[PDB]
């Protein structure tokens, strides 16, 4: 069954990462995003406990799927002759990171503390499930405005998590780190902390650092908005050009500029509603 069961609804998003269409499921109506595949365009493939070989993306959704609602849910997937559909858990209202930031420009201290936080939270989430998402960005990230609360989306260039370096990487490239355009290398934790340095960016001065890989190779960093003195740090220090002198999760949440977060209902309340 596919047809059956759910109510295919308008385009949603589009589509290096595939298709992504708006749907419900008529067992009970609840909103959900159906995303497609195509086999052809599918790089990772990894080998199910039934043996069955489907997606990178499937098994690391399957991994990260629990009660944790800091990462998107995936409800179900299908196998078609050449193309694979999952089904995805749908917010409702919802708006990207990136929607956002460009409506608003640049976030203020307090929302960009509570945002950055969950996402933090969420990542946490993914390594501690052997899992790297790889294309941390603001386009990926989910808002529920009603709760406040961050979903992490779209594992299409992830990987399961390992100590041993990568040499393989498909996720944005204004995001990557400079250990990956100057050497083709780098390590998860330590790659994920300099797109989270990014993200950081991203969310205070309404745009992204580094747009040529110059940039990002020198990796100096100029604040084009007013930011405080103190989230220039962190925000420097996850961007530390040498990936060891970068900060672990632990230390970047221990950071006195993550200090006092809103709680998500809380930052709905005060910044969405
Ligand atoms: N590309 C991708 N990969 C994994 C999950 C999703 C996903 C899942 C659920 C969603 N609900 O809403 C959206 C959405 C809404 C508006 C825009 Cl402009 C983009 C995405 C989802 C995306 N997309």
């Amino acid at each position: 069954p596919l047809e059956s069961q759910y109510q295919v609804g308008p385009l949603l998003g589009s589509g290096g990462f595939g298709s992504v269409y708006s749907g419900i499921r008529v067992s009970d109506n609840l909103p959900v995003a159906i995303k497609h595949v195509e086999k052809d365009r599918i790089s990772d493939w990894g080998e199910l406990p039934n043996g069955t070989r489907v997606p990178m993306e499937v098994v690391l959704l399957k991994k990260v799927s629990s009660g944790f609602s800091g990462v998107i849910r995936l409800l179900d997937w299908f196998e078609r002759p050449d193309s694979f559909v999952l089904i995805l858990e749908r917010p409702e209202p919802v708006q990207d990171l990136f929607d956002f930031i460009t409506e608003r420009g640049a976030l203020q201290e307090e929302l960009a503390r509570s945002f950055f936080w969950q996402v933090l939270e969420a990542v946490r989430h993914c390594h501690n499930c052997g899992v790297l998402h790889r294309d941390i960005k603001d386009e990926n990230i989910l808002i529920d405005l009603n709760r406040g609360e961050l979903k992490l989306i779209d594992f299409g260039s992830g990987a399961l998590l390992k100590d041993t370096v990568y040499t393989d990487f498909d996720g944005t490239r204004v995001y990557s780190p400079p250990e990956w355009i100057r050497y083709h290398r780098y390590h998860g934790r330590s790659a994920a902390v300099w797109s989270l340095g990014i993200l950081l960016y991203d969310m205070v001065c309404g745009d992204i650092p580094f747009e040529h890989d110059e940039e990002i190779i020198r990796g100096q960093v100029f604040f084009r908005q007013r930011v405080s003195s103190e989230c220039q740090h962190l925000i420097r220090w996850c961007l530390a050009l040498r990936p060891s002198d970068r900060p672990t999760f632990e230390e970047i949440q221990n950071h006195p500029w993550m200090q006092d977060v809103l709680l998500p209902q809380e930052t709905a309340e005060i910044h969405l509603h």
